[PDB]
């Protein structure tokens, strides 16, 4: 007997295109997605070129709506030349991202003051968002105090970061953020049998002492979120290894696994894969849409799922139980049993449905 | 320039059918709702006859079907005898709604220990909401934590509330809220103008110094609810007056005016007037359905307002800023600038919706 759940969401993939597309495309990652049950991906905008701009938001729509198999909305990237530049397109975003510690040169930010300008400039009802690790979270926080407004942490991977975020939510500080399966699942006990190429990803993979405590401040917790950050095989063994996990087709199985056994329950993993993620970004309903799981199938993770050009996972052997048997997207069978039935192009842009704009006054 | 709002939904609506019809029925509540921007209700259960039962739950159910112009999900009543017997159509109701102050005879529970059965037999994963006041607002979290569940608040209305709800969730527990409008635009101070009779409500208005320490902890208020609670003029003014006011036409009226204020902002409304209800209950999204407001509008709240047969509110003579200019649902024009367009009968029962039953594990 299997389980209906409603279209599952990501709001923090990497896919690579424009730039990066041996290492994913939109094609190839949003099958990923698919195959994991989820029918929604925001992706961030550390591609080559970066979106940094409206051209490169443009060129990204347009290979986004050609290659994506589900639907999506794109990050923009803060730099710091763009503050003040992004307001005619702001609003046809998912948000806009601050990379706050280690990044491409080109979304480097140098000084808090830069931090201030977006937080300042940045239309006050989109989304803003941050990668900001250990202290770094305390000083976005203090930013958007400063400007009066919300901020989204990514991947909180750390007791020091999640401890934090509960003492700012119990004085009602307007913030929210997410995990990722990595920082639930696997800790430094894990690095012996990765090694450091392939253990290499930011934040990185914390003690076992990290992971209990994000599982035990599981109320702190808005949404689950992969960080899918694929890159091959030959570039985590090579001599500069790139920090990333893919993770779309191994999240929702691990986390099911997780549901079965009793550390948290459904509905614990569809507000954090449904409804935060939906109010949280305002990111619309899809109609006609389903995600059809099997509880009771035990696997063991292979070497590589069948999507994401990755082609690698840091969860090999691990056993789970759960399966994604059946994805409906917007009344079309999207994917069967490890067969994907949508093609590149059946995904839209969610924030140019009506229902997906942000809200705002006059 | 008019501001396009999804559906907003009413967790707490009484509608008085079937039995007390003089009072207000399907037809003309729903009518109320979308007069007031809403698009979707969850009513009561504390009808003459109560549902309390599968034939009651059947009877409400066709009642609102040949009635409502909105979409509608029906409570389930706890009463001293029920326990373990709404397992069969557990899933059909908005939820299971306990009684724990004063109320009907039939919903009268006479023990802590019966509180304890119905968390042990009501279905895990389905909505339990508790009418609990004061020092019962402990008591009934106590039975939740007992029973190893979550559960949610009706009408928080004191100072002392809200903060044991802040404290419960700073100490991570499963408990939501919500907050009527009475109880953030009246006080004590409006009990002279109202007089004895119209002013009795339970909860109870509150003091000024009630009324602030809500608005302080607004984030910790997840939703807000009108408890539309309609009585005749007669029976309020009368020797043995009722509690309760309505309150369909008058709440987002009375928020847009604290939103134009600034006292809380467009995104604060909209997480609690749609997206907390949709994450709490588990109601589903409603297609091509929108509210238009006009925000600019300046107006002061009439004797009484069109729709609710109540014919009164405790409002009048508010001014407020902000009013509903436009309803479309699920395709159709449903409201009009003081007219609806749809008949009674155009209302569906949400948890019928394939889309609107609450997941489950097998
Ligand atoms: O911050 C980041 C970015 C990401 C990427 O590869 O794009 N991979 C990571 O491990 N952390
Ligand atoms: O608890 C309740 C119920 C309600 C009603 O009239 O049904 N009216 C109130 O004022 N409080
Ligand atoms: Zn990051
Ligand atoms: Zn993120
Ligand atoms: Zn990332
Ligand atoms: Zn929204
Ligand atoms: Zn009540
Ligand atoms: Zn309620
Ligand atoms: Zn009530
Ligand atoms: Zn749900």
């Amino acid at each position: 007997k299997l389980v209906r759940l409603p279209g599952l969401i990501d709001v923090h993939v990497h896919l690579r295109e424009p730039g990066g597309t041996h290492k994913e495309d939109f094609a190839s990652g949003t099958a990923a997605a698919l195959a994991g049950g989820i029918t929604m991906v925001c992706a961030m905008p550390n591609t080559r070129p970066p979106i940094i701009d409206a051209p490169a938001l443009a060129l990204a729509q347009k290979l986004a709506e050609a290659g994506a198999r589900c639907d999506f909305a794109l990050f923009l990237g803060a730099s710091s030349e763009n503050a003040g530049t992004l307001g005619t397109v702001a609003g046809s975003a998912a948000g806009l991202k601050l990379y706050l510690n280690e990044t491409l040169s080109e979304l480097r930010l140098d000084s808090v003051v830069q931090w201030m300008e977006h937080f300042e400039t940045w239309p006050s009802h989109l989304p803003i968002v941050a990668h900001a690790e250990q202290q770094t979270v305390a000083a976005v926080l203090m930013v958007a105090q400063l400007t009066q407004r919300s901020v989204h942490i990514c991947h909180v991977a750390r007791k020091e970061e999640i401890l934090l975020i509960k003492a700012a939510k119990a004085r009602g500080l307007p913030v929210t953020c997410e995990v990722a399966p990595h920082h639930l699942f696997l800790s430094h006990d894990d690095l012996e049998r990765l090694g450091p190429g392939k253990g290499e990803v930011r934040p990185e993979l914390g003690s076992r002492q990290d992971v209990e405590a994000l599982w035990e401040n599981m109320a702190v917790i808005d949404c689950f979120a992969s960080d899918h950050a694929p890159h091959t095989l030959e570039e985590k063994c090579g001599s500069r290894p790139p920090p990333g996990f893919p993770g779309l087709e191994t999240m929702l199985p691990l986390l099911l696994t997780a549901v079965s056994e009793g550390r948290l329950s459904l509905d614990d993993l569809l507000q954090r894969l449904h409804h935060n993620p939906r109010r949280i970004f305002h990111l619309p309903p899809q109609e006609d849409t389903y995600v059809e799981v099997d509880l009771e199938h035990e696997w063991t993770i292979p070497s590589h799922m069948p999507f994401s050009k990755a082609h690698w996972t840091p969860f090999e052997g691990q056993k789970v139980k759960g399966t994604v048997r059946r994805v409906v997207l917007r009344g079309e069978v999207a994917y069967i049993d490890g067969q994907v039935l949508v093609p590149p192009g059946y995904g839209q842009d969610v924030r140019k449905w009506p229902q997906g704009a942000v809200p705002q006054l006059p």
